[PDB]
């Protein structure tokens, strides 16, 4: 039993505290995606949707009720060792569930020194600086990575790449509240990044005399509000409801900011694939050094990594991350007419998840 | 891809506060079961064990490490809501990418009984149980007779030797036996004894004037210490390691105290089975009224239900419950040369889970 992605949508991402989604309750952010799916697929028999799976870093069960999904639909809420998309594929592959909604939601800690904005866990930030210290990534390296995120995000937005999947959030009278990723800073420059103050100032690594603190509010991802859902199902369930499969989930696997690397090696193993076989690599951008280390570890070509930008630009939506970056790849495989993407992030108490999809 | 159960072991159950496992750390209860699986299958390649999944009401990750399981084995903690250990393990194996999985749980020290101040176990849960008794017409005598039969059938199973293969004694750091039996059991229980007990829990159902409070510390299950583990795997994993499959997991499904009923109807639908096709029904005994309602709802024969006793007698081990009652059925199918059992419990923010196994 193969698991296919039939749809993958998401909310634009709102800045927390003083942004556009601050008054919108997380439930309503999730129910609006269900309502968009219904507009897209009005004939859909929801009796086949066995679970809504929500990552939150009783909303899954409450969301089912507020959306008016069937009472036969369960709610699964995830913070240990699992991930939403990975869980939905295993359910469907097991052959006892027919359609699953999988994704997550975030709605308002490490903080950047000048803006007081969440970026987002203190010891993670120190680890990030340790990685840069151990691996020899300079302040200019991590800033150059941040710049390329903002640039690729800007190119993706202005190029229309996200038009199909990014669903405007509207108020209870229909006025658009937010239709774009407002955390983006497309005016970002290397000179601007260099003035920013470092934000995170160990005995296992006893040869390190001093940590070279290089991460800031500009090369670490700010936390943003948002929701995302992926509709996963069997072949028979989708051909039942006249849905067109958009990608196949080839393999998934699971394995303190270094987790994505081995989970990626493992998923590649399970699928009988190598790095050369993957057209696009998508890794959540929690901190620039962590992405650079992943790239350095696996010899990942620059032109294949986070090709439409990542969380440094658009924001880190915590629980919603997995469904957002999956959908970003489902869409980008189609725009490129490319074949395979590998999507990976932290679960993540030290633990990573990696998933290979096929167009 | 079929999911098979290759082994199912469990700790005896310790009374909380004054009992035999009160100073045994929950981590050690789990590690002991791993070390027992090793004694049984010493040539087993643990590299095929992809996860340890533990329900508890960072212990799964710490368990993997303390047990010296491989660094490739991950930990999954269900405390992750709407999921159940054994059901999650089955689906992983059936998915085809995981070869062997350890699934179970652990409890180690709220509604209490009015006299001995034990725990039994959430106050409003007990009110719902009384409410069910009132709506359905179960008397105090009905709920007590149910408790009595739990004690009797557990007494029977224990003295008959039924649990000898699966209940693994807990031992101290010098090897002395700390606990080898289900010490919460009260085999001397009588109807006269149960009737003296004080009730513990005294607009949707606007036609009910007063709730008939019938639940006590003798017909609601006390919470106990314990751990349990089920080893689930694929056909090929078992044949590489030369393990003998004991049962196949036919189906499993998921759906305040009524959840097991629809989950059971659902699992039955998925497997293409009726109630007549099941030899044994095993439902966790949180409260006597809830077991009687399940039985009454689905027309379950008395001789098929909780046939070796349940939590009222042996104790409710919270997170360990699913693996313990699963193992109870793997053994009892074997002992009867019977074919199928249905194992069910609350997850359970209102959510029930039911799983059908078939003896292989
Ligand atoms: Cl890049």
């Amino acid at each position: 039993e193969e698991a296919f992605i039939y749809e993958a949508i998401r909310t634009p991402r709102g800045k927390q505290k003083n942004g556009s989604l601050t008054e919108v309750k997380p439930l309503n952010l999730v129910v609006g995606l269900v309502d968009e799916l219904r507009r897209r697929y009005p004939d859909l028999d929801e009796t086949l949707i066995s679970d809504m799976i929500l990552g939150v870093v009783d909303i899954a069960r409450t969301a089912v009720l507020a959306a008016g999904l069937p009472e036969t639909t369960g709610g699964v809420q995830l913070n240990s060792g699992l991930e939403a998309v990975n869980t939905a594929a295993q359910k469907v592959r097991s052959g006892w569930d027919d359609l699953v909604l999988a994704g997550g939601v975030e709605s308002m800690w490490a903080t950047d020194p000048e803006t007081n904005y969440r970026i987002g866990f203190v010891p993670q930030g120190i680890g990030a600086d340790l990685i840069a210290t151990l691996e020899g990534f300079s302040r200019e390296d991590v800033d150059a990575y941040a710049l390329r995120s903002q640039q690729k995000a800007a190119a993706a937005w202005s190029g229309g790449y996200f038009a199909k999947s990014v669903v405007p959030v509207r108020d209870q009278n229909g006025l658009v509240i937010l239709d774009h990723d407002e955390h983006m800073r497309p005016d970002t420059t290397m000179e601007g990044l260099a003035k920013l103050k470092t934000a995170f100032d160990l005995q296992k690594y006893h040869w390190v005399e001093k940590i070279n603190h290089v991460h800031t509010g500009g090369n670490s991802s700010g936390i943003v509000d948002g929701a995302a859902l992926v509709l996963v199902g069997s072949e028979k369930a989708g051909k039942s409801q006249g849905l067109t499969p958009r990608a196949r989930i080839v393999a998934t696997a699971t394995s303190m900011l270094t987790g994505p690397t081995p989970a990626t090696r493992k998923v590649l193993d399970r699928a009988g694939l190598t790095i050369d076989d993957i057209d696009l690599f998508e890794l959540n951008e929690a901190f620039a050094s962590v992405v650079l280390k992943f790239q350095k570890d696996l010899n990942i070509p620059d032109e294949k990594l986070n090709v439409n930008g990542g969380a440094i630009a658009m924001g880190h939506p915590l629980g919603a991350t997995g469904a957002m970056i999956t959908g970003t790849m489902v869409d980008e495989l189609e725009r490129r007419n490319a074949r395979r993407a590998l999507i990976t992030l932290c679960i993540g108490g030290g633990m990573g998840v990696a998933t290979i999809i096929e167009r």
